[PDB]
């Protein structure tokens, strides 16, 4: 029970299955696996061990429509649960949330802003908000991004991809432009500087919402409601 007992672990939704299982079976992902497991043993690991893969949950492969790519979990506790940016409901907006919130509502002036930072609404709409660190030791930022992650993640995203041409990709900063490199001709791929205010570009400038809905509908495909 390979895929059956992984998936109880994590309670992964069995639709990813089919671009998840091929990765179990790569002997990287074992050391991937065992060095997790070892540092839950050692240490305060968020998110906590069922938020790990929310994001299998809130839409199906065929399902997603953007990808926006992070690089690793809030490192407070009660903040992180599995996606990336969003944090839970009632906790107020860090930095870089505000700026991309910023630049819905400029991109987008008729939203519905709640002021909240949780984005399951968009996941549930087929927006995958993927880090390609997945976990990280309380306090300490980065401290698990050479375990493996990443390596798995950009595996079931270069299978997601694969599988459904026409996906738009937001790539925000360095890191995700340097992790991530989908086909640009087989997909829609927007880049621009990290969301942090700390980034030379104020990213409340970024049009990617405007942009991104302009080549969903150029595809047949229903644009976005990027309020939230």
């Amino acid at each position: 029970l390979d895929w059956t007992t992984f998936r109880r672990v994590f309670l992964i939704d069995d639709a990813w299955r089919p671009l998840m299982e091929p990765e179990l079976a790569n002997p990287l992902t074992a050391h991937l696996l065992a060095e997790y497991n070892r540092r839950c043993q050692t240490e305060e690991v968020l998110p906590p061990r069922e938020d790990v893969f929310s994001w299998t949950r809130y839409c199906t492969p065929d399902e997603v429509r953007v990808v926006i790519i992070g690089q690793d979990p809030y490192h407070h506790p009660g903040q992180a649960h599995g996606l990336a940016f969003s944090v839970r409901a009632n906790v107020p907006p860090p930095p870089s949330l505000r700026n991309v919130l910023a630049a819905v509502k400029n991109c987008y002036p008729e939203a519905r802003m709640s002021g909240h930072g949780c984005l399951e609404k968009w996941a549930r709409d087929g927006v995958l908000l993927l880090n390609t660190t997945l976990t990280v030791k309380r306090g300490a930022a980065a401290s698990h991004s050479r375990i493996g992650w990443d390596r798995f993640v950009g595996g079931v995203i270069r299978r997601l991809a694969a599988r459904r041409p026409g996906l738009v990709f937001m790539l925000w900063g360095t890191h995700a432009q340097n992790a991530i490199r989908p086909d640009p001709r087989v997909h829609c791929v927007l880049k621009f500087s990290h969301p942090s205010p700390l980034s030379k570009v104020p990213f409340g400038t970024c049009q990617h919402f405007l942009v991104a809905n302009r080549y969903l509908e150029t595809r047949s495909i229903s644009p976005i409601d990027w309020s939230v």
